[PDB]
């Protein structure tokens, strides 16, 4: 069996994506535009069928961690190397593949960025970047990227992660985990669906990882507030027999003092650790991780730095975009609260 749901293009399937894309490169100046941000998703509409019958069907499907789509084509000397930050990752190599998970991704939602992620970009990237090889951000390499739910401190957190893999020679393994319910009782269960625990944000929201500029400034108030008075929430929602999960393996903690729920995350970290499992994004792979179903990370690995290093693009999606009317900044994608 597998635990996701896959998809494998065929190559007239594929270079049809590719040549569509590429139009839409074409067409418009910039992915995070407002022009193709609207567009993308009726633009989408002309994907291959086989694709939007998979994309649509699979979404409903009640137990997939990710939807899997293999069989992009890549090529390496068309990419070109791998940036060594992501501020300078948008290469015009890379230009077309951006296109290409940005339609991908109007097929399941609406795609989203944040003001204190990447400059506010929605496409984003990971790649390791050198001297941060042991930090808890996307660019590490050396030290693991531990399991979590992507934005787990927010309530406006995505519904699903997209990742596209344009390079990963060495076959680094992304990691999953679902919610371990085969292992879980009743009385630990009850006490992770109570709200009785903290979540900080994460590093990538402090403006160390971010440019300087005067621009998305006043949405780094927000993250010093989540992270200085974080509001006790709970770590499972919904329903009991399949629930949504709100977890970050380096960044949760139980409510102080409360060591009934430090107990139930504790079981939790132990359960998660021993069923976690790996999917490698091979070159032109993409996946669309279940954020509310799972957790996911990335392997320890050791860097290149010689021009092919592993590396994806990134997007946020969410079901419906109202939800988070709070953060919006004015008509722009990027999120961000004071
Ligand atoms: N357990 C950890 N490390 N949690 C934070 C993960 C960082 C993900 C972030 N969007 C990034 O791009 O770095
Ligand atoms: O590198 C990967 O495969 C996933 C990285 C990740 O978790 C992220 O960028 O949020
Ligand atoms: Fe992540």
């Amino acid at each position: 069996v597998r635990p996701w749901s896959e998809f494998r293009l065929t190559p007239a399937e594929a270079a049809a994506a590719a040549a569509l894309a590429a139009r839409c490169a074409q067409r418009y100046d910039e992915t995070d535009g407002p022009e193709f941000l609207l567009d993308a998703p009726v633009i989408a509409h002309e994907l291959p069928r086989r694709l939007r019958t998979f994309m649509a069907r699979a979404r409903l499907d009640a137990w997939p961690h990710a939807l899997v789509v293999r069989g992009n084509p890549v090529d390496d000397a068309a990419l070109g190397s791998t940036p060594v930050h992501w501020r300078t990752a948008r290469t015009p190599g890379s230009r077309p593949l951006s296109f290409l998970l940005m339609l991908y991704a109007g097929l399941l939602g609406d795609v989203f960025g944040w003001a204190t992620q990447q400059d506010g970009r929605v496409v984003t990237d990971v790649l390791p970047i050198k001297g941060g090889e042991h930090t808890l951000v996307s660019s590490s390499s050396r030290q693991e990227l531990g399991w979590h739910t992507e934005d787990a401190f927010s309530p406006y957190r995505a519904d699903y992660v997209g990742l596209l893999s344009l390079r990963n020679p060495d076959g680094v393994a992304t990691t999953l985990a679902g919610v371990p319910l085969d292992d879980l009782d009743e009385r630990t269960l009850d006490v992770l669906f109570q709200e009785r625990f903290l979540i900080r944000p994460d590093d990538s929201h402090l403006q160390v990882n971010n440019s300087t500029a005067q621009q998305g400034r006043v949405e780094f108030e927000g993250i010093a507030q989540a992270a200085d008075r974080p509001e006790p929430v709970a770590i499972l929602t919904g329903h009991r027999a399949a629930p949504h999960l709100r977890v970050d393996g380096d960044f949760s903690a139980p409510a102080e003092g409360d060591e009934e729920a430090a107990a139930a995350l504790g079981t939790l970290r132990k359960l998660i650790d021993a069923s976690l499992y790996e999917l490698v994004l091979d070159q032109g792979d993409v996946a669309f991780i279940d954020n509310r179903r799972a957790v996911h990370g990335r392997r320890a690995f050791q860097p290149r730095y010689d021009g092919r290093d592993r590396w994806l693009k990134r997007i946020n999606i969410t079901r419906d975009l109202h939800r988070s009317r709070k953060a919006w900044a004015g008509d722009s994608r990027v999120l961000g609260q004071r």
